[PDB]
This record gives C-alpha cells, sequence and structure tokens, in this order.
C-alpha cells in the first residue's frame, strides 16, 4: 500500500492542514492565495530567467539528489519580485503552519531560502530525498522523535500534474530511519495542482522532482523555512537598505534582516549586544 | 577528579588536539605573542564602560547563573584592529579548529567574539555544557555526535583560582546531557599567563569561577562552530572598506564569506554565488 498525498482548502483553516502534516510529513493546500498574485510572481521571475545556473551550483556535487543540466533552480528571490517581498512572505496561513512546526522546540524560523524550482521538457525525475539532509546534525537524530529542521512550501507557478514532473512524494514517510535509499520515483504519487494553491513538506518526508514529459517548463516556488538557529542558504546582506525598509518586520526577519530568538529566549543574529533592530535603528512597514 | 592537562604551543597543534579529544579541554601555554593581547586589552578597555551588565535583554539566567557581576560584551571586530588581524588568523587556532570541524560538519566560523569581565565579588557559575545554546544538541547523543563549539579563552590578565579563573570538568565531554552536573567547588580552575589560552569543547563542563581577589578578571573568549549554525552576532554593520582590510579567512569567520558543509553545500551564498565572487569582495 502506497499512501495518498491528502488534501484540505485552505477555507477548512491551518490546524487541519497542520494535522495532516503531522500524520504524514506532507498536505496539500488547496486556494491558499489569491492566483493573480502567484501570476505577478510568475511574471517578474520569467523576466529573469534567463540570468539564472542551469543544474549544479559551483562545486556542489550532484548525485544525492540527482541534479543535472535539465533543471534551473533560482534565488534572489526579494530583489527580482516585490510582490513576493510583501505579498507571499506575508501570508498568515504559512506563517500558521510554521509557528505551529517551529515554536515550541525550536522558537523562531526564518528563510533557507526562496528558491524557484523550474524542471525544463525532458528533466529526469530526483532520487528521492529528506531535504534535511542539508544539515549534518539531522543524521544524528532520531526522525521520530527529532525538532523539525525545515518545511518547505511550494507554490506552484503553473498547473502541477504528474505527467509534467510534480513533485513526487512519499507520505508518512517522515518517521522513518535516515537512510541512503527510500524509494524509486516511479513507484511515486505525484502532487497534482494549480495555481493558487501550495503543497507543504516537512525535511523528513521523502519526496523528489518528478520527470517532466510534457514540451512545456513546470516551475514552482519554494517558501522553505528553518529554525533561525540553522544558517540559511541564502543570505540577504546585499539587498539596499532602502528596500528592507519597506517590508514588514515579520519578512524582515524572515530574510535575514532580523534577530532570531530560541525556545530558551536567548537571541542569535545579534549585534553590537542587542536586537537587530535596535542596532540598526531599523524601519519597517 | 582528573586534572586539566597543558601543553605548550612548541610542542605542536596535534598534541593539543590529542587533549581535547580525550578531556574536552587543555591549556595551550605561549600560543601568542603577549604583545599582541596587550594592545587587543588596550582596545577593550578603552570602551569596557558602554557594556551591558548581566542579562541582556529578555534571556534568562538561570542555566548558566547570569549574574549582574559579569560584564560580557562583544563587537570586538570593530573595536580592535590587531583583532581582526592578528588574532582572528592565529595559525594554531585555525588548525586545532580544522582538526574538530572538518571531517564531521565542513567550514567553521565564529559564534562571536565576547569579552568575558569578571568582577570582584562575583558568584561562580552553575557548571554547565555551552552546546545548550542550541537546542540540537539535545537530540543528539554526546558520546557520537559532532562537536557544535569550540571555545578559546585567552586571558587578559593573569587568570588564577582565587580570581575566577575557568572551572572545568575534565573528560566529561562524552557523558549523556544532564541537569545536573558538579557543584562549581569541586572543579579545578584554569590557571595561565597572557600568551596562553585555554581550549574547550561545547561538550565540557565549566563555569566562570568566583573572583575572591581585588581586581576583574578579563578573559576573551574566540567561540566557533560549524558554519551551518548561526552565529549568535552578526558583522552585517562593519563597513565593506574595513572588511577587505581583512584575510579571506578572518571575513569568512566573521560571517563575510560562504561557508560549506562537508557534504560540499555552500550556505550564506549571495544570488546563487559564493559571497565574495557574488559582491566582488576583496581581500588581503
Ligand atoms: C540535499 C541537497 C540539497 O539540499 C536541498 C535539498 C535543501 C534545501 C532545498 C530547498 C527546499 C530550499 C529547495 O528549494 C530545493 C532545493 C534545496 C535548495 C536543496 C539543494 C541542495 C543544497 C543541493 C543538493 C544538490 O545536489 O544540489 C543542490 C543536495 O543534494
Ligand atoms: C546557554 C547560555 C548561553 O549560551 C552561551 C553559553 C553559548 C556561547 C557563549 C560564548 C562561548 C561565546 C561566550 O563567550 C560566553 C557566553 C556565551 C555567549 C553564552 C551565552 C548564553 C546565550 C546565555 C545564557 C545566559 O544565561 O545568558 C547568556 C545561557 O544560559
Ligand atoms: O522540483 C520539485 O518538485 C522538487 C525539487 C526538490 O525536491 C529538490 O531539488 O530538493
Ligand atoms: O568566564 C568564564 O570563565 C566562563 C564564562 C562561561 O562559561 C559562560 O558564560 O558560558
Ligand atoms: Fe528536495
Ligand atoms: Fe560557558
Amino acid at each position: 500500500h502506497m499512501p495518498p498525498i491528502r488534501r484540505v482548502n485552505a477555507s477548512q483553516g491551518s490546524d487541519a492542514a497542520y494535522q495532516i502534516l503531522q500524520e504524514d510529513g506532507c498536505v496539500i493546500v488547496e486556494q491558499v492565495i489569491c492566483p493573480n498574485i502567484i501570476a505577478k510572481i510568475s511574471d517578474d521571475v520569467n523576466r529573469v530567467m534567463d540570468k539564472a545556473t542551469i543544474g549544479a551550483k559551483k562545486g556542489e556535487q550532484t548525485h544525492i539528489i540527482n541534479m543535472h543540466n535539465r533543471t534551473i533552480h533560482m534565488g534572489d528571490l526579494v530583489l527580482t519580485s516585490k510582490t513576493y517581498r510583501d505579498e507571499l512572505l506575508n501570508l498568515p496561513f504559512a506563517h500558521e503552519v510554521l509557528e505551529k512546526v517551529f515554536k515550541k522546540d525550536s522558537g523562531d524560523y526564518w528563510l533557507n531560502m526562496g528558491n524557484i524550482l523550474n524542471m525544463l521538457p525532458g528533466a529526469e525525475a530526483q532520487r528521492p530525498h529528506r531535504d534535511d539532509y542539508l544539515y549534518p546534525v539531522s543524521q544524528h537524530m532520531d526522525p521520530a522523535t527529532s525538532p523539525d529542521l525545515m518545511i518547505n512550501i511550494t507554490f506552484p507557478l503553473n498547473e502541477f500534474r504528474h505527467d509534467n514532473g510534480g513533485t513526487l512524494l512519499l507520505p508518512k514517510s517522515h518517521t522513518g530511519p535516515n537512510a541512503d535509499f527510500y524509494a524509486n520515483a516511479e513507484d511515486l504519487p505525484a502532487a497534482e495542482m494549480q495555481v493558487g494553491d501550495a503543497l507543504i513538506f516537512t525535511g523528513k518526508c521523502v519526496h523528489g522532482g518528478g520527470a517532466n514529459r510534457s514540451d512545456k517548463p513546470r516551475i514552482g516556488l519554494a517558501l522553505a523555512a528553518q529554525p533561525g538557529y540553522l544558517t540559511p542558504r541564502e543570505s540577504n546582506v546585499n539587498v539596499p537598505r532602502d528596500i528592507v525598509e519597506t517590508m514588514t518586520p515579520l519578512a524582515q526577519r524572515m530574510i535575514g534582516w532580523g534577530t532570531v530568538r530560541t525556545k530558551d529566549t536567548y537571541g542569535l543574529n545579534m549585534l553590537q549586544d542587542k536586537d537587530f533592530h535596535e542596532a540598526l535603528g531599523l524601519k519597517s512597514k
């Protein structure tokens, strides 16, 4: 028995989606965001896609997830899309789920990064994996009882179906032991969703990019968050301060322009022994 | 009770590392020219009165017994050029840190540099493990888990038992995490001179001692950790022109650089590239 990927409408509330996430490691939330906001971000991303790196980043081994040259991953979204900074980073449903995930075990959270996922036509499926492999301490903790190190929220920017490589998932695989092999991609169900929906899954849920056998790119946007005590993959220190001060204090923290407190109350990312905002006199919306 | 073992830096970083692996702590004598420490001490004294006393805003105090007769002070990059140029590049220290972190974790960088000023009358701290700062430490077995922190403390004046030199429990770095390790009254003190350094891991039981003398006892803690752990102190307010006078290693140490895990994956990247490549960050 291969468990199905379960779904809720965001009208049912964040408690119900969190419950499915706790039981399965993954949940699809239908109609979580106005599709026109997503289409706007999609246009911004399409404007600059010719700038992104194809395949591997410099020096990064590819064999763990099967990173290959029919895939484009692209960061730098804060400067690419104002709609991303102001609308997506502040989406209340997402923050309700993330606070439920992180606050007790870990404390404040922020982004690992925001990442465009472009599977080009003919893209081969990835090796099903756990995203928390990024952080080596995940290999020293029991998955059944350890805190979650990551939550991925993927918004399709065009329709996701099995045939165009929509994310493959292995529901209820988030409590088993860490392993070097979990499944073959061909045995997993795909997340099939429309623009305005989102897929949420934990850093322990087995998953991977699907095979794109259509003739059009399949593009999603991954809002990936983690405890503040883990180092983001993407820094935002090159974002002009004038632009940071048009963001809310929450979105500022998400992109690393803020102090993050552990569940024990201890501050990280402080400046001159004080709060980040206080030490800079940093303004916000 | 095992003693705190010691080596001279002339015996090489391998011997210091071996003692660190066996005991969780080691004193390295004459690891740095005392003139350098004296300069940094001048820099710090010139700005000590602007430091915060006791707990920082909203941080509970009871795990380590933080109290209002101890001054902890950061912001060392901008305080001391000698700190930026000499101390952050000390080769013995980086040899030890590479031995600790490279295989299990990857690149490392500062948790922070922190002046530890213990005024006369300061009570001893509750003996503790520093890695409690990172909640993941409580979910890993100390006997086999990676080290999450290395502390290198340079006395800025003489450390002695009577003036609150750091109390240590040697060989305590492999036992299970616990809510009580020892009473401070039962632990030996790190006693050493300017130019020496005490190294101990995030798993070594230790604490501030009681300063029963008439003068402050002041150390400089250089605390390092895996690049995948968020530093306590950010340095994004340091002017880029100051940063470009530093070495690439010291730049990475203060967070102006990409840090790769032992699996080759980069963290603290900029615009999908290496930090330096994306900014054209120059260095010495
Ligand atoms: C585990 C492993 C990786 O860690 C993960 C999964 C963790 C976070 C993840 C998020 C969820 C943010 C995303 O949007 C999609 C991919 C990344 C960026 C990813 C990239 C990275 C470093 C990588 C690897 C490789 O081969 O090239 C790239 C790799 O094996
Ligand atoms: C665990 C615990 C903390 O974590 C540690 C130990 C971890 C690293 C450490 C280093 C080695 C850098 C140092 O130089 C001296 C003190 C700190 C800054 C410290 C401060 C902090 C947040 C704290 C606590 C408290 O009560 O007030 C303050 C506390 O209990
Ligand atoms: O593109 C997808 O649907 C999944 C991408 C993924 O899992 C990854 O690269 O880590
Ligand atoms: O001052 C000392 O010797 C130790 C300080 C310490 O251990 C701490 O505050 O965590
Ligand atoms: Fe993944
Ligand atoms: Fe300590």
